[PDB]
């Protein structure tokens, strides 16, 4: 029963056939679905008459070509998961569907939250993300949008986006799903080798032991595991960090008081 | 009977009260209405059940502070004009209405048409224009948008905007209204003194006699009136130009074969 729309034309037809009365929920993703994504879909199914999920590996938000080339890809498994969850529509457009004439008009964020942390570490990422989310919102026109708290800055930027361009959509932020160790679920973690996972687990044991009073020292404890910390910052009541293990880039954020708790 | 909506809440009210049967025409402007604007309004009226006119002097598109400070302002006269045209809704928002948190998210054009002529001459103008136009379109959600050919690059850019962000609005381009001399009608014209007016007319007496085979000599003739030419160029089969008379910056474009006729 799941409808799979491989292109915009088909999708428009599908979208135009829904009555205003139906609550429409939307979950944007770049595929390679895990329990994090699934938690978002489950929330949206509990609150909407119609749930749409997108799968689109957005080229304009990849500041790193290798990251892009190696981004995990398993459409058939993804479809199987979405059908299992009774998702109503899968929108899985091509690049040319979303950027008919290339990336000519971009949303450019000019504010502090864009300039720090992920913004600083991934130049041009937030522009690409904001531009594709705006286009995906204009296409799907949902009542409700589901986002993970893991991408904390992304959440706050999309909130600003929906506010500034008068998009009549409610935003629902969902807690970060984690492994028992505390490591957040992430599609890139599929790229982690055997030993890398143990390293990731080392790090989260360190994080669950730490009071975050000495970031230089914690940085040193994290770097000794073999990982390479990119940044760690205490921002109000929340810790933000990002690091590499081998070629894999992992990010996280959590309440200082809780740690990456279960 | 014209409804004047000086804020979003007030505008959402009236907008949301319209039935789908009613074709909505939208004419955005920055106020100080002249026969140029009036022709667009008349076209919209002949083609729609509901006509909306906005008046909003958008600060983010003025690259020149003095230009912004002196930009003509005459809201009461504008209101009288619109009312005699039986315009259904005046949308006249404040800066705060349009930019609740300032100019934090901007549409940035990365393409050729934005990099030449007016785009090069007015750095950051097209970004301002596209951002406010996107907002206005998201607010008004019209069926038909009316734009003047005089702002040629603006038209092309707005067509790209409507395409890229999936706005279901038709764009109607309208002929440039002119003084008997050929001088385009423009709001900034109200800032011209009497002697400025005569320089402007001399420029157009020159243009009407020209074949444009030699822009160098044409530039010298225009500069000899006391005006200061910014640029003059052939793009495709049109002539594009912009010039200052005193502190007043005016632009024009027309087919090379016809010149600024009428
Ligand atoms: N481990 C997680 N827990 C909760 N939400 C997540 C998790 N990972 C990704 N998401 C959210 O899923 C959506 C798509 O993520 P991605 O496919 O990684 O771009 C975004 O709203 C993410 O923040
Ligand atoms: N002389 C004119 N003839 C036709 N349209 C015009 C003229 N001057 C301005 N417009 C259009 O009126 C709209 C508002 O212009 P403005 O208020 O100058 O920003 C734009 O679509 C302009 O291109
Ligand atoms: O790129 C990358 C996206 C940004 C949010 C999480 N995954
Ligand atoms: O000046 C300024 C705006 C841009 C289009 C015409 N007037």
């Amino acid at each position: 029963a799941m409808i799979i729309a491989d292109n915009i034309k088909q999708f428009h037809s599908i979208r135009n056939s829904l009555i205003k009365q139906q609550k429409i929920g939307f979950v944007p993703t770049m595929g390679a679905l895990h329990n994090g994504h699934i938690s978002l879909i489950k929330k949206a199914k509990s609150e909407n008459d119609v749930v749409i999920v997108s799968i689109f590996v957005n080229p304009t938000q990849f500041n790193n070509p290798n990251d892009y080339q190696t981004y995990p890809n398993q459409l058939q498994q993804d479809i199987q998961i979405l059908a299992s969850l009774d998702v109503d529509v899968l929108f899985n457009p091509s690049e040319k569907d979303i950027y008919p004439d290339g990336n000519l008009l971009r949303i450019e964020p000019k504010l502090e939250i864009a300039n720090i942390l992920e913004g600083k570490s991934r130049p041009g990422h937030f522009s690409g993300m904001l531009t594709v989310v705006l286009k995906l919102l204009q296409i799907t026109k949902p009542n409700n949008l589901y986002l993970g708290e893991k991408d904390y800055q992304q959440v706050m930027l999309i909130k600003q986006l929906v506010k500034d361009f008068f998009i009549n959509t409610k935003i629902i932020v969902c807690p970060t799903q984690r492994q028992p160790s505390g490591l957040p679920l992430s599609s890139r973690n599929k790229n982690l080798t055997s030993t890398d996972i143990e390293i990731a687990n080392k790090i989260y044991e360190i994080l669950r032991q730490d009071d975050f009073s000495n970031l230089e020292e914690l940085t040193n404890k994290i770097n000794s595991t073999g990982a390479k910390l990119q940044y760690i910052q205490k921002l109000n009541n929340r810790i933000f960090l990002a690091f590499y293990i081998g070629k894999v880039r992992l990010i996280d954020n959590f309440l200082k008081e809780t740690g990456p708790s279960c």
